[PDB]
């Protein structure tokens, strides 16, 4: 299993500052949202966004006080191994890119992936998130 | 396997403001309703609706033309090793100016033993909400 | 499979306002009555009834229906809504419905439906398919 | 399974029948309430116009009361344990309090059948002498 | 498949009013005595006895009932395990309210096979045990 | 198993018999009361007309009873496991009320087949054990 | 299947009054000592002792003892096992005039009360009425 | 099986009064020491000792005018774990001269029984063998 | 698994590097502290002379030129007998003079059933941090 | 297992030996007291007439006029886990000269029995072998 | 499997006083850090360092120590299940007491065979890891 | 199998008094340290050391009051059966011999041993400790 569906979106520039804010965790894996935040932040940087920062702890005023052009947020819908020995890793994530200038979602995407029996969950999550956020590469 | 049944509905415009409000969770999977909200909002956006927001009427203050609501009736793997993912959802589209349901749909799907629940859910919701694409 | 038994009933029209009221849950599956309410509301709408509304969370849902100027109330109960026990235990659904004339409280139509899926089927698929069958006489004519 | 009935009156469409508290002698929660709702729809399917379920019968001005008990309503234990239903019904004349009709029915499904299917089919068979004139 | 053993008894008529009073439950199946009570009542009625009432100690005297039907359930369960068979054991006494004497009594036991229903076995057994109380 | 009985008096149809507290030495609840109800109906089916179950020795003297049947259940269970066989063990004593002496006594045990019911085995065994007490 | 080992003993007449007293229960089986009492009491009467009572006076002998084993061994088809000791005591001087120990392992398809009833009957047979 | 080791000892006579005091229970089988007491007392009588009594320290024997005291301990008294786990018994006995408190005789015995034998049978058989030197001369 | 690194500065042997609070997003206790001590020894082995781990702005007091931080996303054996070790880590290198991330990397690895979790983590962390050699 | 013994003094029939507090380092309750009862009977069976078990702090022995004190510890006394888990026993002993407190003899013994042997039989046999140098000469 | 990685370091002399201080336990095996301390201390002695002391529970300044050996245990367990193999992971640092700098560090991991002992694997690994500190 | 590694050390005489002092237990087997102390003390005596005693309940003061020439101390790092039916006994010990006249460690050793599925834990520990302490035989 596995689909990535994304909208159109803006061309990000290297100098666009992006804050990663509170990716919700809708799974029973503790800290899956925080894992998705750390992976997503490094993905955005690896794609050429110079200045990416994860929020600590509306949230618009936090991003503006950070001089951020965009806020990347989203939700983890699935982040687990299926039950049983050799149960496969499954990942499901949604992202939204929020234009801090006007508050509107200017880009979003949903991605899911089902790994093989042999796969690691973090490998599957890291590959999927990189693919999902690929339209947000810079330059 | 599963079916989708949809009523007639209006032709949605790209500029139609849509608020996704409170998708109830009738399952024992925590947060399944919230997952359905996030997936549904992204689906409407990917279908061509520019302005979609999830509520935290409130919609009438946000100047929304339509509200999308609904309920998750099933959202789990069936029991046992290799128990297959199963999903059931209902959606309704409300005209904010008069509160009438102008479109509604029910969808269910059963995946294969190798399928991920979120993949089944995301595919089904896309199919179910497909008459709400921007024409 | 299972069985469906439906009495006779009036021909519904597109403009007949129907309120769906408190479907009782006699199973140990939480919220099964609320799931049946949602599926039933959409089915009635799929059937050509334009204005169909679910009462919010006893006889105060009846008062709500009267305040909505509903012509009929759809109520009922869920007798079964589970997978049978075990790996590959099959889904099973049992439901009863009544259509009540709001102006005088008379039951003008009622029906009972049950169904058993195979090991591979989904509970919600079975429930949705069955309620569609059971409520088919309430389609707009 | 099996069904055994007494003789009874020929009910008319207009006989107001209150379906009252069906006792649950099983460990399946609400099995009596399920039997009540199925029995009520059975009587209506059989042609009895005004059928009501108790939340008393005299305040509804019912002519007959349908009561009874559920003696069994479960799946037997284990994977593919078959459903089994046992029910007794009585029709009571409200004015004089006498039992004017009674029946007992039991049924054992096969392993792949639904409990609610077996109960619905059985209750219809048991209440068939109460179909309208 | 066990036994029924019945004593001699009086011939009952359709108009003999009969009260079924508390059937004791000596099993670990909740309400088995009440189930026996309900089945026994319908059995007597189906047997031709017109007026048969179940009690909620004199009482039957304040009911004009000619006979009291009482008893106890000794066994009412599925034996343990998958395909464990249903087993039932009952004793009944028929009491004359005009003097308190036991005028008829019977014991019955039955073991179904693995694929049978406990309620089917209880119902069939109780019909056979009370058969000498049919209206002649 | 076995059944062993002493000599005893010839019982008449007209002897008033009081069945009293049958002790339960098993971990099956109410086994003593079950044995009381089975034994009472057994004495009747054997021809004893007036036999009544007590709800001390004074109660039988209060009842104009000529004998008192008493005893104890030493075993009354299915052996453990699927197809565990029913096993029953009982002792009985018949007491003459006019002087308190034990005029008769019997012990009975039985192991039924794995496909038999405990109630059947106990009923058949009590009937055989009490058969010297027929009219 | 087990052993019975007894001392010499006196010849009991049908009129010797014998009181069966507290049979100690050294097993995990509730009431096994009481079960042994009722069985032993009936055994003595079945052997010809016309007057036997169990404690809850003026007897010539007293039967006492203890149950060392009274159970099924563990697992399905675990066999019944019984172990008992008995002492016969002349109340006139308190001396044990006869004693016996008995044990038995029944087969997997036998019941505990049968093994125990049969064993107790064999152990107490020296107390049969010889008149 | 196991082993029985006995010391030399005095020839007991029929009229020697022996009191069996308190066999210590060093096992997790409750009352195993009391079971050992009952078995040991019957064993002594079956071997020819006419007057044997079990107590309810050594002064109680003197207050019973007993010539000897049988004491001991149970080291093992169980079925080994699992279905068909075999019965195993281990006991130690000592015979004490009541006059001077000296141990005049002692013995240790152990036995592992067949999977299909009873613990009581193994224990009764072992105690009979262990105590056989105390048979009446 | 995978390893992906950004561009980064050329660390010299004399750059003081502080390793600070690697978050633990697993249910393995102390996995973050294990990553901190493995990462510190990896930086030294790569030719960086002075590496120190923070206890439980302090980097300013140490006059550190860079701060290495990160997060552990996975650090466990998969369930069952012979369940294989899985590791996932992210790192960021922070210029202390202005708080900017000047280098980041993400690494994941799935070992064989015969593999030890610490061997996988140590091997992965060495690979992930190799651009930080002298 | 193995048995290792030092040289020791030549014990006599009339030497008074007190068996004192054998430590229990196992999770088997009372394994130390069982070892004390077996050891005491082993010493008597070996020809030592006067052996007593006690109920620093050695002064109980100096009051009983004992020449030697036998002490020690149980390091292992159990069945290994599982159905047919074999009995395993490990003991250490020391013999103490009461007049000067010097350990004058010591020994260590271990034994793993067969799956079908009883723990008490293994311990009794092992302890009899370990203490056999203390038999009367 | 398993690797040992060591930096360069100073030649230790037989007379260099080394204090082993608090090896952190990052495992769920109680006392694994203390076990590593005892094994490390004996390893350094076996390598020819005369004076090696484990700190009680920069106190080494008072013990006249030239070097402090510290570190952490990242793994010290049998993998789960019957015949689960022993796995060990350790890091070490050698610290100059006079200025507090790390002058040597190393990381070792090892996975034993299913038949080997955890203490055997830890002992062999620690000896190889610390072998640069032989005198 | 396992390994034994010992440093050089002094030659002990039969008349050298040795005190065995608090062997730490770093296992989950209760009293394993006390068991190692008893085994070690008997091992030293079997090797020809006349006077050996185990400390009760700077503990150097106690040893000096016992006139001990050396103190044997150490730690138990492993003392258990591996998990499962037929799980083999495993033992790991460290020892140090302390010169009471100056507090210096003058001898130390590490031993580990993995037994067979059929062997007893106390047999394995006794054999290993005898091997480990064998340089301490009276020579």
């Amino acid at each position: 299993m596995g689909t990535v569906r994304q909208t159109s979106g803006p061309a990000l520039a290297r100098g666009d500052k992006v804050a990663v804010v509170s990716i919700a965790n809708y799974t029973e894996t503790p800290d899956a949202g925080h894992s998705a935040e750390s992976i997503a932040a490094n993905t955005l940087r690896a794609g050429g966004i110079a200045d990416v920062r994860i929020a600590p702890a509306k949230a618009m005023e936090w991003a503006r006080s950070q001089n951020a052009r965009y806020v990347l947020s989203g939700a983890v819908e699935e982040w687990r191994y299926k039950t049983g020995v050799d149960g496969e890793p499954v990942v499901g994530v949604t992202f939204e890119l929020i234009d801090v200038s006007n508050g509107a979602v200017v880009w979003s995407a949903t991605g899911t992936r089902t790994g093989w029996s042999r796969s690691g969950l973090s490998s599957v999550a890291t590959s999927l998130i990189a693919k999902v956020l690929s339209p947000l590469q810079a330059r």
